[PDB]
């Protein structure tokens, strides 16, 4: 009963797979940079006592270390938490910065395909006590670009605040004790009925019938800038402070949004609530939309994060994003599928029909490395022609550089293509040049 | 009091050091890619029973995952044995890959300075039946290119077969029982004078004298070639099997590094034994030299592992394995104090879009987003009306070497001031050669 397998919920990744990562990897990091973020790592454990106490229920899925007589060690749960960490310990107050880097979480999905328990996160996170929405709207705008670049179908983003849904909670009759447990609830309503949330609030929740069906008349809506007005002239609504603040705020992300062309993408939605107790301003998903043949992206504003951490409780207002990769990889892979990636960037093998020749084949082979030529050799002394043809047919190795006695006495080598199979002498002074002139470089 | 710290033996990456580690991964990169080597990953952890009985005495310092319910796990104590699992649960005979990620290691070092249980491994491993020592020598090649690549000072490559060092105790009169033991204190000789080992050996490991001396006539050699050929010829040890063929490899190793061009910077050495259990055949350490040159410590390893795919396949088929791993951290603290010798950037931003008037900030937004759409790389300050002092002080210290300067006679007219960091001169360009205008001063 020992079986060669990874742990459940984790998957290696073959070469091919590591040619979509790097393209995927590639267009993201290209964005974040654009918006000019440092870019920082951390270890893959932290603290146990830097984890607990933040994520809210969700914390009862973190990976703890063995006690093996030191410190108690957690595997990181997300990028966030370690990103507030890093600050405090630090005394930084302004940072702006990406974070590209697996999470740990032990999960248990109906869907059990794929990588589930270790995953990437591709984070970007704005640190700083700056002019209101500014950064919470260019968090939005970086979404949106990736989204768009990735070329994974037409996507949407749902936005919400999380002073309007506490807010809103207030006016429906919620106790404040129970905001964070409530809220928890109404996240679940993209996957279950409101019918299946509504008992979950009264029957074990211990909510009123008729405060869990107010909830229902706010939850329900969705829509753009008009609905935010709407809220705004709303009678019962308006007399919550923190509410107003939140809707406010949005009328004022709306402005900036438009501004940035991306207006049209955003959905303000009332269900949206996030899976984390930390998010105090606007929070956001994007989800994929269906074109008719059959979330991708997270965040928000965590403005106490950082001063959990703090000796003195010194805050520092962060906004942020994450883009979960994982979903995107299937797409991708499914999309060059439909359109052969090579997963070595050989430029050229060493070769000969002949015997007695490795050692002139050692000789050429790393001349060519030396001149940072992307080039092999069969591991054999004696290679038939035929085998070293087909071991390029199916690397996707463009040339062949043939060595033979004569070769050698008149300083040429036969270059052969291994698509039109032509062949032509090349003088050995050449051969760099040439290769480099065929091979794109 | 709570304490906010990484946990012991870690570090964070500041973005100045990510810039570094960034500069030495793509000169090793580079050269993985230019000897055809496939890429993998695997998860930072493995089933506990993965890693139990491959390393030896070392399987004391893995790190254990919280028996939680489910599976018994261990983070990756290093790249090579998740490589004999993949490899076999796979089952692959034939892979040339290359891995960069971090390990994982409960080490108690005497210095606690940077980075000693979680610390990045950059390997290259080829498997596979292949004529002898010519991808042994191709790894031998691939260290040099790279630590020469690095510009880190001279070094040094030290050679062994674990063929000649098992059969050389043997023939010094070391009964089989002790061979690990034994080998553990020629580990040593890197660090300690050969007295001291000697005493080690008699002493405290009961060895005899007489023996000891034996093993010290071998041991203390080092040299090229010309000191295989000696051993050839040596009476004594030819009649061990085991350690004639190792010689023969070797001999065959120094014909294909010549021709290579690398055949100068190798020590084959007797004292070097590596610390793990799995190697067969070639073993190998590159050590940096001090500006015959004394040698500072270790900076690449690895070595011939024919036996490992062979535990972990159901019917015990081996698949050779040859490898190399580079250990970076020892060369990053080196690469930041040669720049620190000669400002390195944290961000590639190529312009501010800025302004000195009021009641601009809707505009400005407006700017900033039409050089995202056109792939420039472009910030704003989060403010309302920044002064226009702070906006050049942002740049100074961020490297940013233009600012785009708008004002409401600037949008009357269509154009924006374009002024230059670092130069401080200022010029008038039209909004539509904005983009091509900041491409062809930032490359490209
Ligand atoms: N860390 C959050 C996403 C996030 C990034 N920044 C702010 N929020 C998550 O794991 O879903
Ligand atoms: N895994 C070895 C190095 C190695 C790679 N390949 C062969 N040996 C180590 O960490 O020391």
């Amino acid at each position: 009963k020992f079986v060669l397998k990874t742990p459940k919920g984790t998957r290696d990744y073959s070469p091919r797979q590591m040619a979509v990562r790097e393209k995927v990897f590639d267009v993201i990091i290209r964005c974040f940079k654009r918006h000019g973020a440092e870019v920082i790592d951390t270890p893959v454990f932290e603290l146990k006592e830097t984890l607990m106490g933040k994520y809210g229920e969700d914390s009862k899925l973190i990976y703890d270390l063995k006690d093996q007589g030191g410190e108690l060690l957690s595997l990181r749960y997300d990028l966030t938490v370690p990103f507030a960490r890093y600050l405090a310990m630090n005394k930084l107050t302004n940072i702006k910065r990406y974070h590209i880097a697996k999470v740990y979480r032990r999960d248990n999905p109906a869907m059990t395909r794929g990588r589930y328990r270790e995953f990437y996160q591709c984070d970007f996170d704005i640190a700083g006590n700056f002019d209101p929405m500014i950064p919470d709207a260019e968090c939005l705008k970086i979404m949106c670009e990736i989204l768009s670049s990735l070329q994974i179908g037409d996507f949407l983003v749902k936005v919400n605040d999380r002073r309007i849904l506490d807010g809103m909670f207030a006016i429906c009759g919620v106790s404040d004790s129970k905001f964070r447990t409530i809220c928890s609830s109404v996240d679940k309503l993209d996957k279950v009925s409101w019918e299946e949330v509504k008992n979950e609030m009264v029957g074990e929740k211990g909510l009123a019938p008729e405060v869990a069906d107010r909830i229902g008349d706010y939850v329900q809506q969705h829509g753009g800038v008009s609905l935010v007005e709407q809220l705004l002239q709303d009678p019962k609504l308006s007399q919550n402070k923190q509410a107003l603040e939140g809707l406010g705020d949005l009328k004022l992300l709306f402005e900036y949004l438009t501004l940035f062309g991306i207006d049209d993408k955003i959905s303000f939605d009332l269900s949206l609530a996030r899976g984390l107790d930390y998010y105090t301003g606007v929070i956001y998903e994007a989800v994929l939309l269906q074109t008719p043949a059959q979330s991708v992206a997270a965040g928000g504003r965590y403005d106490g994060l950082v001063g959990m951490f703090d000796p003195k409780g010194r805050k520092v207002p962060c906004v942020g994003l994450s883009i979960g990769v994982e979903r995107i990889f299937s797409i991708v892979e499914q999309r060059l599928e439909a359109l052969k990636i090579r997963t070595t960037e050989t430029q050229v093998l060493v070769a000969s029909a002949q015997k007695k020749l490795l050692e002139e084949r050692l000789k050429l082979v790393s001349e060519l490395w030396d001149a940072g030529i992307k080039a092999e050799l069969l591991y054999k002394k004696n290679p038939k022609l035929l085998n070293q043809l087909q071991y390029c047919e199916e690397a996707g190795i463009p040339l062949v550089a043939i060595i033979g006695e004569q070769e050698l006495k008149d300083g040429v080598i036969k270059l052969r293509s291994v698509t039109s199979r032509e062949e032509v002498d090349v003088r050995r002074e050449d051969l760099v040049e040439e290769i480099k002139r065929r091979t794109g470089q």
